[PDB]
């Protein structure tokens, strides 16, 4: 069987993208953030204190004939920006884009920090990372694509990001009408848990192509693209007037300017990233300053290719029993 469902930014910027998921019998419509950089299913539920819900839509199991509460499991979850939340665990039917599964865990989120609490338009996350990295207590869960995978044509999901616009994920087949040219496979370290796997380098702009190794984690859920220091650098250095400012957190240029293009290399093929993809407007309202999408990754300890890359391309995520991540342009 297959699944097919439309993924649409949350606002002007593309900051996130939220796509529907039918939760329970009968079936509660959720917006949800696909996250491949994490392995929790989570969701704001009739549980959530009260005051740390703002307009969110809500799961509540208590209305669902096919929830059961997973008996004693627990969850915590911290992201890499300082995101938390927490609470207890049911099991219930999930569907995405007609894909059914039952008896998936449903992380009922019984208290979430403040960054989730004033996103009114996200209602939690779904993890498609590798299921080592969930973390329900005592007995660690799968995720929606692991107890997925069997009933699969295809144990593939694809991920197509619209710039500005709708986008779409698959699950178990691959939409030959949605890229161009060839696609480019590298293989994937599940080392860490995560989709890694090694750039084979880099250009900015029309410049040559510098070939170096550039390990990194292939993740929807991060909004910008977070490379080494030496490479962002490389890249700002193209950009008048562009400077790290300590008070804004990373690189800011003036928003009169032109941002040549990035280009990122998977084996032999480019993958090359628009100069307007990483203009993130101004940094406040009305200033003259913007933020750009390339940030360094050196506070934080790994690279992320996050939304700014992937919605440059079209991205398999092929879990085969070896997994590899597959790389068109379109
Ligand atoms: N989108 C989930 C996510 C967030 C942060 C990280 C970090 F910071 F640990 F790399 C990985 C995955």
């Amino acid at each position: 069987s297959t699944g097919s469902a439309t993924t649409t930014p949350i606002d002007s910027l593309d900051d996130a993208y939220i796509t529907p998921v039918q939760i329970g019998t009968p079936a509660q419509t959720l917006n949800l953030d696909f996250d491949t950089g994490s392995s929790d299913l989570w969701v704001f539920s009739s549980e959530t204190t009260a005051s740390e819900v703002d307009g969110q839509t809500i799961y509540t199991p208590s209305k669902s004939t096919t929830a059961k509460l997973l008996s004693g499991a627990t969850w915590s979850i911290s992201y890499g920006d300082g995101s938390s939340s927490s609470g207890d665990v049911y099991t219930d039917t999930v569907s995405v884009g007609g894909l059914t599964v039952t008896g998936q865990a449903v992380e009922s989120a019984k208290k979430v920090s403040s960054s989730f609490t004033e996103d009114s338009t996200i209602d939690g996350l779904l993890g498609l990372a590798f299921s080592t990295l969930n973390t329900v207590s005592p007995t660690q869960q799968k995720t929606f694509f692991d107890n997925a995978k069997a009933s699969l044509d295809s144990p593939v999901f694809t991920a197509d990001l619209g710039y500005h616009a709708p986008g779409t994920y698959n699950f178990g087949f691959i939409d030959t009408t949605a890229y161009t040219g060839s696609i480019t496979y590298t293989a994937v370290s599940t080392k860490q848990g995560f989709w890694e796997w090694t750039s084979t380098g880099y250009a900015v702009g029309s410049g040559t192509f510098k070939s170096t190794s550039i390990d990194g984690i292939a993740d929807t859920g991060t909004t910008l693209l977070y490379l080494p220091a030496t490479v962002v650098s490389a890249y700002w250095a193209q950009v008048s007037g562009a400077k790290s400012s300590s008070s804004v957190g990373g690189y800011v240029f003036p928003c009169s300017a032109t941002l040549p293009s990035f280009t990122f290399g998977v084996g032999s093929a480019r993958i090359v990233i628009p100069g307007d993809y990483i203009d993130f407007g101004p940094i406040s309202t009305g200033s003259s300053s913007c933020f750009g999408g390339i940030q360094s990754s050196a506070g934080i300890g790994i690279n992320i290719f996050g939304d700014v890359a992937l919605k440059a391309a079209f991205v398999v995520f092929n879990g085969a029993t070896t997994p590899t991540l597959g790389f068109a342009s379109k």
